[PDB]
């Protein structure tokens, strides 16, 4: 179904192992550094969760919580999670390949 799957079929040389390679340590990279973003993103969350109920605390608490829910549904930030989800993926398809390959050639 996903397009690296028709684009990554069985590794068939070592030529073609080193092509696969080079596109996982570039993919990683990717990957590495936009989960660190994210993650970031989830510790911000983290520092400010980090008495008696009142009234002007609860609406401050109120407006707080609305904020982050902003934050949290944020189209642009799930899209950032969406792609780390797809090169998640993408690269155990390719580490996946070229491990088949490897284990057949020894």
């Amino acid at each position: 179904m996903p397009d690296y799957v028709a684009k990554y079929p069985v590794i068939q040389t070592d030529d073609e192992r080193e092509r696969y390679k080079a596109v996982f340590q570039d993919q990683f990279s990717e990957y590495k550094e936009l989960s660190a973003e994210v993650q970031a993103v989830l510790r911000k969350f983290d520092e400010l969760d980090a008495h008696s109920e009142s009234r002007q605390e609860h609406e401050r608490i109120s407006r707080i919580h609305e904020e982050f829910k902003k934050k949290k549904n944020d189209p642009t930030f799930l899209e950032k999670k969406e792609r780390c989800d797809y090169l998640k993926n993408k690269l155990s398809h390719i580490k996946q390949r070229i491990q088949e390959y490897d284990k057949v050639m020894n």
